[PDB]
């Protein structure tokens, strides 16, 4: 049953949809169809260890830090364009500036672990724009510290694909991740609020509608923001000891102004 104000949802729905195609190259679908062999064309070369990785640049420092260092790399172009997505975000750029960078600097790594888990199965994750796929196994085997900082993303990623979202959900709920009116700092609380109450409002309808058979989808989809609040926290940690044991390896300042004084 549709009313003007369900009307307004979806309006909302399809504007955040389009705007997130229009900003994510690599989406969900894209990800899945390359992952699952919708294909002759569309089949990664699958880096799996030192040799396979070695012939993957055709298509200089130790190999976890090239890795670790290419991860960061997509990291600061996924930054890039989660806060292109944000500006489509309706009220987002009114907001106060130093909000505006608040809530950015606060949500685009949790928002990273989101649309992360859709490049990712329980066996490894699609890279360079699906053109490869690391295994989580040749990850896992990288010395320490770096053989730990992708496994609880895949943990995670594993059980937040079991929920089934696509595209068009996940683009209303990495805007309410971002709209998020408990950020430590934020001035003015109450405007992002009502925003997120909105774009809630509109996840609510879209999971209603799009997974009609799926009870309590949206409750599920919620308690994962606790998953990815403790991926952030772990893998700032695991940064801080990077620092400490590889002084001779740069960190991109834009993910370090991110990671200056997070929770
Ligand atoms: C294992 O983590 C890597 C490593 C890499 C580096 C793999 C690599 C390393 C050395 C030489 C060739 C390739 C890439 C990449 O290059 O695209 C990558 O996308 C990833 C995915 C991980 C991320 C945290 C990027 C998050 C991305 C999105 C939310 C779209």
């Amino acid at each position: 049953q549709l009313n003007p104000e369900s009307a307004d949802l979806r309006a909302l729905a399809k504007h955040l949809y389009d705007s997130y195609i229009k900003s994510f190259p690599l989406t969900k679908a894209k990800a899945r169809a390359i992952l699952t062999g919708k294909t002759t064309d569309k089949s990664p070369f699958v880096i799996y260890d030192m040799n396979s990785l070695m012939m993957g640049e055709d298509k200089s420092k130790e190999v976890a830090i090239r890795i670790f260092q290419g991860c960061q790399f997509r990291s600061v172009e996924a930054v890039q364009e989660i806060t292109e997505y944000a500006k489509s975000i309706p009220g987002f750029v009114n907001l106060d500036l130093n909000d505006q960078v608040t809530l950015l600097k606060y949500g685009v790594h949790e928002i990273i672990y989101t649309m992360l888990a859709s490049l990712m199965n329980k066996d490894g994750v699609l890279i360079s724009e699906g053109q490869g796929f690391m295994t989580r196994e040749f990850l896992k085997s990288l010395r320490k510290p770096f053989g730990d900082f992708m496994e609880p993303k895949f943990e995670f990623a594993v059980k937040f694909n079991a929920l089934e979202l696509d595209d068009s959900d996940l683009a209303i709920f990495i805007a309410v991740i971002i709209l998020s009116g408990d950020r430590p700092g934020l001035l003015n609380v109450k405007p992002i609020e009502d925003i997120q109450d909105n774009l809630l409002q509109a996840l609510e309808l879209q999971l209603k509608l799009n997974h009609p058979e799926s009870s309590q989808l949206f409750a599920k989809l919620l308690q994962k923001m606790t998953d990815l609040r403790q991926i952030v926290t772990e893998h700032v940690q695991l940064l801080q000891v990077i620092k400490k044991t590889e002084t001779d390896m740069s960190l991109h300042p834009l993910l370090q102004e991110i990671y200056k004084d997070l929770y």
